[PDB]
């Protein structure tokens, strides 16, 4: 069901949750002064979500959330990324540099406090009401003198909600000794990762396992061998019961951003500028990279990760534009603004209509600048690798202006480091030239001569419109066009040559235009934010908050729904549950994405599923639910009707990515690893019994 709800809204939503099958008492899910399931949810390393699953501080999150830590501990001798990792005693769990988990110890509505303090600010158009520095000064004032000394590991933050109409203060408890305990092999953790990104059905065992360490009283402490596992106030019980179609499911976690209050004009702008440009420019870039990767196996090795990275937000933009085209997103926002405008007229209060018209007018005024910004960002800053070639600093240019040879040597050395990082082992000058010719052809079609970065005016003025000749000239003459050209430069460095370098002048020119567009566009954000404060206040006055969730803002939310598949297209149905049979159907030993771990294959051959399969002998892998998630919900716990852990959220289907603007009941799903499959992998693949024995596994 729709919405990413504040914990304060649990009372408002409880009747709807019970209608969908919730059996918990409200207090046990969230309460403000006691212990609740909210106390087992953590913010994992500043983006992801995770959950406490034992009375000794065991934490589950996704494999993709734990990846950087698994990779940091991996070597040729112990390649944990490929083999997995299973600590067979607590003393073998691996500490992690610069890691955190954050508990939300307390939440408080401070709206009246912040609105009182904002009365002091004289300028009615001040943006201090949304300023992180200003709200942190209010938090510090409220928490009082020596809050930190009186509360080990605790800190406070105030955040704005509903466009500045509501403020909450969070008291956060931060642990920095968080050790790696367990991870499946990447073949399981990343099964289908690029090909199946944003796809349901999905077959990925996307989990990893950490443990929170602390002092002997459970307070946060920096890494020490004297630290002991946290004895937490709440952990999740793990259900062996499984899921069935239509079962209630709920999620808690930290969704980052939504746009539920876009005007119709903002939907049109998101389609016609942001998404259309991203789709067109990435289709060009990807099409050239694919052609070069198919033709040369070494180019495939070098460019595979850059290609999949481009494809990530490409696929999301295609899904978002699909929803705008087919699912009525614009008309939904048109109806929302039309309803409030009709009500405002009945109330004798034109300020809501004025707010919608101010947003419309700002969107219309910025259209050509925003188009230019997205064209340069997708077409060149992201699109063309040599845009990020080195630019000598003034110090470096002075340094080899001079006759001090040793400062000169030091300037060349600094430049060499940036060149080596640019033209690294994954960089092909030939691929970059082909990509640049295709991307600049599009860019020069769309951006008129008078609005070009100055260096690009040389295509018309010096090369007679021949983009291939222009790009050929950059690489031919630049000291960064090849390793031999850089080495020749480093040997007899000419200050005149460097100031005239066509790659340096190209890079400088396109970053200059990008910067000047950014600076001219930024001011247009503020009138829309101020109008949204009014627009959202009207919507809330008119219809209340029960069916109007506040946009995500990196804070703790709950969502509820049911375990349920969907029909993507005519005569096609995707059910609610994938199985291990589906992993084996997808097995391809010559595609890294679809390798089946040999212990997992033997488990499947033997039907060695313990108590983790269904009664018919089918071993679950993933399920999907009608919960409302977005980026920031990776790793989130999935609870059944009784609050027991049934899975871990790890993705969303592409049909649902428009759901940041408008939830789609018949299309949007959260993609979740079944906890039964996590237990099977710990047991039969890791052989790590002590982790099963420390959990509370309930029927
Ligand atoms: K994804
Ligand atoms: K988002």
């Amino acid at each position: 069901d729709e919405g990413m709800w504040l914990m304060q809204q649990l009372g408002r939503k409880y009747a709807q949750m019970k209608e969908r099958g919730l059996k918990m008492k409200e207090y046990d899910l969230y309460n403000p002064n006691g212990t609740s399931l909210k106390d087992a949810v953590v913010l994992f390393d500043g983006g992801c979500t995770g959950e406490v699953v034992s009375d000794r501080g065991l934490v589950l999150t996704n494999h993709h959330c734990g990846y950087d830590m698994i990779q940091a501990h991996s070597t040729l001798e112990h390649n944990y990324l490929e083999n997995g990792f299973w600590a067979m005693r607590e003393a073998d769990e691996l500490p992690n540099k610069d890691i955190s988990v954050v508990f939300i110890d307390k939440i408080e509505d401070v709206t009246d406090y912040v609105k009182k303090e904002l009365k002091a600010i004289k300028d009615p158009n001040s943006m201090d009401y949304l300023s992180p520095k200003y709200l942190q000064k209010l938090a510090d004032k409220k928490a009082g003198k020596n809050f930190s000394a009186k509360n080990p590991g605790l800190s406070v933050e105030i955040k704005a909600f509903y466009g500045g109409n509501l403020y909450l203060m969070f008291t956060k408890k931060t642990y920095t000794d968080v050790r790696l305990v367990g991870a499946p092999p990447s073949s399981i953790g990343k099964f289908g990762a690029d090909t199946d990104n944003w796809i349901w059905p999905r077959h990925t065992g996307d989990f990893s396992i950490f443990r929170i360490y602390a002092d002997k009283n459970g307070n946060p402490a920096p890494y020490s061998e004297d630290n002991v596992p946290l004895k937490p106030k709440r952990f999740f019980n793990i259900s062996l019961g499984g899921v069935q179609e239509n079962d209630y499911a709920m999620i808690m976690g930290f969704p980052g951003t939504t746009h539920r209050y876009f005007t119709a004009s903002e939907v049109d702008e998101w389609k016609s500028i942001d998404n259309d440009i991203r789709i067109r420019m990435r289709d060009i870039r990807q099409g050239v990279m694919l052609r070069e990767m198919l033709a040369d196996p070494q180019i495939k090795i070098m460019y595979s990760a850059k290609y999949a990275a481009s494809q990530n937000a490409y696929k999301r933009a295609i899904g978002a534009n699909w929803a705008i085209k087919t699912r009525g997103l614009r008309q939904n926002k048109q109806a929302m603004q039309d309803r409030l405008i009709a009500w405002g007229a009945k109330q004798g209060t034109p300020r809501y209509e004025e707010a919608v018209h101010e947003i419309d007018a700002t969107v219309a005024k910025r259209a050509d600048l925003r188009r230019r910004y997205w064209m340069i960002e997708e077409g060149i800053i992201r699109g063309i690798e040599f845009a990020r070639s080195p630019i000598p600093t003034e110090d470096e240019t002075k340094a080899l202006q001079g006759n001090d040879a040793s400062a000169r040597k030091e300037a060349i050395d600094k430049i060499r480091t940036r060149y080596s990082k640019f033209a690294n082992k994954d960089y092909s000058a030939e691929v970059d030239k082909k990509v640049a010719v295709a991307m600049l052809t599009e860019y020069l079609k769309e951006i008129p001569y008078e609005n070009l970065p100055l260096h690009l005016r040389l295509v018309k003025d010096r090369f007679a419109g021949d983009v291939q000749a222009y790009v050929d000239d950059i690489f031919a003459r630049s000291v960064f066009g090849s390793e031999a050209q850089f080495d020749a430069f480093a040997a007899v460095p000419s200050v005149e040559k460097l100031a005239e370098d066509p790659m340096v002048l190209f890079a400088s020119s396109v970053f200059d235009e990008y910067r000047k567009l950014y600076n001219e566009l930024r001011p247009y954000d503020d009138p829309i934010l101020r109008a949204q404060r009014t627009y959202i206040a009207g919507l809330l006055e008119m219809d209340g908050d029960q069916d109007q969730f506040p946009d995500a803002n990196l804070t703790l939310r709950f969502t509820y729904g049911q375990v349920k598949g969907y029909s993507p297209r005519d005569n096609v149905y995707y059910g609610h549950q994938t199985t291990l049979d589906g992993v084996m159907e997808k097995e391809d030993p010559d595609n890294w994405e679809f390798v089946v771990d040999p212990k997992l294959k033997a488990v499947y051959e033997r039907k060695d599923f313990g108590r983790y399969a269904d009664r018919s002998g089918r071993m679950p892998v993933a399920f999907c639910a009608t919960t409302h998630t977005t980026g920031g919900n990776s790793g989130s716990p999935v609870m059944n009707a009784n609050g027991e852990l049934i899975g871990l959220n790890f993705d969303r289907n592409w049909e649902g990515v428009g759901g940041d603007i408008q939830y789609l009941a018949d299309y949007q799903r959260s993609i979740i690893v079944d906890i039964r499959y996590v237990l099977l992998v710990i047991d039969k693949v890791g052989g790590c019994q002590r982790l099963l024995d420390e959990m509370n596994i309930v029927p």
